[PDB]
RNA sequence: ACAU
DNA sequence: CGATGT
């Protein structure tokens, strides 16, 4: 503890897993929705956890933002740190799409830099994230 | 077991 | 109850 309230906040929200999936990111201190990601049809909770952060990342650098990322993924923050999003869903027709925006988000790990701190939001002792989208 |  | 992940 505790909360660095200077900072973007990202979650993933789906119907079914897999299934539907969607994020966005809002400001920490004021719940401000700053990006949202139009419904991606299949994809995984995680799949959907790693490219919230990479759209975050991707945001406040062309912001020329030095704020943290909170997410509440150990899994997806585990992707980005290595520039590596081991799923398990299968690669098919139906999960052409969310593959290559995973494919894409890696490739742009894979050629741009950054300093920005990717946090573990402490669910337990904070409560849900401020991106969460109350489905549970 | 822990994190979603 | 089911699923995705380390
Ligand atoms: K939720
Ligand atoms: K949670
Ligand atoms: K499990
Ligand atoms: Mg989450
Ligand atoms: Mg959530």
């Amino acid at each position: 503890e505790e909360i660095i309230w200077e900072s973007l906040s990202v979650d993933v929200g789906s119907q079914g897993n897999p299934g539907i999936v969607e994020y966005k990111g809002v400001d920490t201190k004021t719940g401000e929705v700053l990006f949202e990601r139009e419904p991606i049809p299949i994809g995984t909770n995680n799949m959907g956890e790693f490219l919230a952060i990479v759209h975050g990342l991707r945001y406040l650098k062309e912001r020329n933002s030095r704020k943290p990322i909170y997410s509440d993924s150990q899994t997806a923050i585990k992707w980005v740190k290595d520039k590596k999003a081991k799923s398990t869903l299968v690669r098919n027709e139906e999960t052409a799409l969310i593959w290559k925006l995973v494919d894409e988000a890696e490739e742009w790990l894979n050629t741009h830099t950054y300093e920005t701190p990717i946090l573990k939001w402490q669910t337990d002792k904070w409560g849900e994230i401020k991106a969460d989208y109350g489905r549970k």
